[PDB]
């Protein structure tokens, strides 16, 4: 009862494996995203014209 968690890198992308067997740094779904290291999920960069 009352049990928490917390993950403090989700950088893994994502991970179209059944939600069972998914690490816990794994998404369903990333768009525009970008999973910088040391710095966590960061949008992706602006596209300069």
């Amino acid at each position: 009862a009352l049990i928490s968690q917390s993950i403090k890198n989700l950088k893994g992308g994502i991970s179209q494996q059944p939600d069972i067997l998914r690490y816990p740094d794994q998404g369903s779904r990333q768009v525009n995203g970008w999973s910088s290291e040391t710095e966590g999920l960061q949008k992706r960069p602006p596209l300069v014209f």
